[PDB]
DNA sequence: TTCAATGAAATATATATTTCTTACTATTTCTTTTTTAACTTTCGGAAATCAAATACACTAATATTAAAACGCGGGGGACAGCGCGTACGTGCGTTTAAGCGGTGCTAGAGCTGTCTACGACCAATTGAGCGGCCTCGGCACCATGTGACTTAT
């Protein structure tokens, strides 16, 4: 059944504790985010503890967000996150909006 | 009978297992020198009393009056069951880019010496505003000297 192998992965990533994005392709989002914000005459510098403390801080407010949005799908009695929900968690929350 | 084959016991040896020993390394502790916290007066300014004296928010009493509570009914909406369907999950099969380890190198972080330059603080001048006093010019009044006129010597 999908259900068994679908919880058991849920408990391996319950009681799992590393990244889950890649650090090559974040640390190159970031590069490049932090690059188009910047003027021609230089360009940033960036370390890799700085790396791995944003992308903490992304997936602390990833899984926060995500949480949210699957209680919001408890309310709507649908068990499948939607547009509309994660729209409304993303309202609701209201940061930097 | 005499000799040969076999069995039993002691012994020598091979082997595997355990323990001692030793090398290497990481951890803990002793030692010396350096920063950083610690102890001592000082003085000024903040903070703890003491006496007013004036806003200030209940607590009383009371009518109009808007607001709130009870009751019956009805039509709207929440809820539930059945049914068709599809869109997300899955099953494999490749293949793609992530992860890791070396390679260089050059833009850039970090500590130090130095000079310049803002900036806090203090001193003094200046402007501005408000009266207050001084000073000069002006009507009301009496005082005054001279000319005109008259009289008698």
């Amino acid at each position: 059944t999908p259900s068994e192998l679908a919880l058991y992965e849920i408990r391996k990533y319950q009681r799992s504790t590393d990244l889950l994005i890649s650090k090559i392709p974040f640390a190159r989002l970031v590069k490049e985010v932090t690059d188009e914000f910047t003027t021609k005459d230089q360009d940033l510098r960036w370390q890799s503890m700085a790396i791995m403390a944003l992308q903490e801080a992304s997936e602390a407010y990833l899984v926060g967000l995500l949480e949210h949005t699957n209680l919001l799908a408890l309310h709507a009695k649908r068990i499948t996150i939607m547009k509309k929900d994660m729209q409304l968690a993303r309202r609701i929350r209201g940061q930097f909006i």
